[PDB]
């Protein structure tokens, strides 16, 4: 058998860039049907179509017991009142967990069960977040600078984006009167 | 079914302390039969019996797909010429991986296959280390201050300390003439 080669990689905690990893880019135009204010979404796409987030991932062959890791740089912004976020997903193998480490900026995680119950966990540098089996998860940038974090997750966890793409999360994170709010999603189908 | 509660915990990157986690302490006297210079080991135990390392672990019920994480504070020191290190272990389920994130200080990882081939990966703050399936792993502090890191690993990986307790690693990390060396272990049985 081949024993895979151990390695180290440099991660820059100031930029989130993983040396040699290769950036994946999600622009606002890649996120139709995600934000509550659909007209605000369309206008910002027309005017700018900004980068919402970038991901640097180091991934193994899909195998039980193995581990992937990735950084994300989630840029600051709003679509209407709603802060920039990641698409969010369940695992394909639902019972897989994740562990996140916040590195820079100010943000948080929205989590949701298949039944639709949602939780918010605030994230500042040094916060480690336990993403349990069976929960979907989305990260949100509530500040004025990039929100940067590292995620470690099973190599065989896979992705279910579709469920979230259709239903969204049951809570949204917005700014009103200069204050950040977590509130029920008015468009939540269930 | 119960969906486990998501949570965040504060990790202090300067001290490695995980809030609320509860310290496990490994003193030099807990490591008989680990260092090459057995007389140097015995003398330092008699004179001081220093703390070699402390671990703060956040662990789940042993279940496929779930994740544990832990910090270690590996203190600076030598037993003779040999730098302080962790005991080191294989997983009980051998094909489980780990991911480490170096936070503070200067150190590195020694890895070894069941066949006895060994690898060294240098670790400074920001270095992420991929610990592959089937490898044993030990961390080493090659500097003058605590070496602090975070590890994420499968909840069902388990521990095999016994193999390492009897055979050691095939390489040692020492200081000679003010320079750090990685060299063959003269006492390596195989
Ligand atoms: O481990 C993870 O889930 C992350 O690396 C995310 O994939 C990343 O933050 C981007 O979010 P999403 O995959 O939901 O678009
Ligand atoms: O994930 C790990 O393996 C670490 O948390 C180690 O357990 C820790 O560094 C202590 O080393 P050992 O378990 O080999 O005594």
């Amino acid at each position: 058998m081949m024993y895979k080669e151990p390695f180290g990689v440099k991660v820059d905690f100031e930029t989130g860039i993983i040396e040699g990893a290769k950036k994946s880019v999600r622009r606002l135009s890649d996120m139709e049907g995600y934000f509550v204010d659909e007209r605000a979404w369309k206008e910002l796409v027309e005017k700018e179509d900004p980068v919402v987030y970038e991901v640097y991932a180091v991934e193994q062959e899909e195998k039980e017991g193995d581990l992937n890791f990735a950084t994300t740089v989630l840029y600051p912004g709003k679509v209407g009142k709603e802060f920039f976020f990641t698409k969010g997903h369940f695992h394909a193998k639902l019972d897989r967990a994740e562990v996140y480490v916040a590195l820079k900026g100010k943000g948080g995680m929205l989590l949701q069960t298949p039944e639709g119950d949602a939780k918010w966990i605030s994230m500042e540098p040094g916060t480690v977040v336990y993403v349990p089996p069976y929960w979907a998860h989305r990260t949100v940038n509530i500040g004025d600078e990039p929100f940067i974090f590292l995620a470690i997750y099973p190599a065989d966890a896979g992705h279910d984006y579709g469920t979230i793409a259709e239903k969204g999360f049951s809570k949204i994170v917005i700014e009103e009167n200069g204050e950040v709010k977590v509130v029920d999603n008015p468009r939540w189908k269930k």
